[PDB]
């Protein structure tokens, strides 16, 4: 369903972020 | 709406791999 | 309606992601 | 409730995106 | 329940957002 794809989209969010900020 | 909000939650996903990109270099 | 607010702020997180891709690039 | 939250979470990530922003430019 | 999920993974992008501001400045 959406809400099951919206979670795992903020999960992606999550880890493009820890990505960030490892590369800052 | 969940559509709507899935479909902005992708363009973001695809902008975070552009920032991450333009930070690799 | 706070589905209406949450994709009006969806909106506005895109159209900010834009604008730093921007500065980045 | 939550849809409130989530609408308040939202607008502080809008303001998080507009500093970043500032403090690109 | 997904909407709790979902706040938990708004909280943590919001820390995120304030890590990134924190390496920015």
């Amino acid at each position: 369903d959406s809400l099951k794809w919206i979670v795992f989209l903020l999960f992606l969010i999550v880890l493009l972020q820890l990505a960030i900020v490892f590369l800052l």
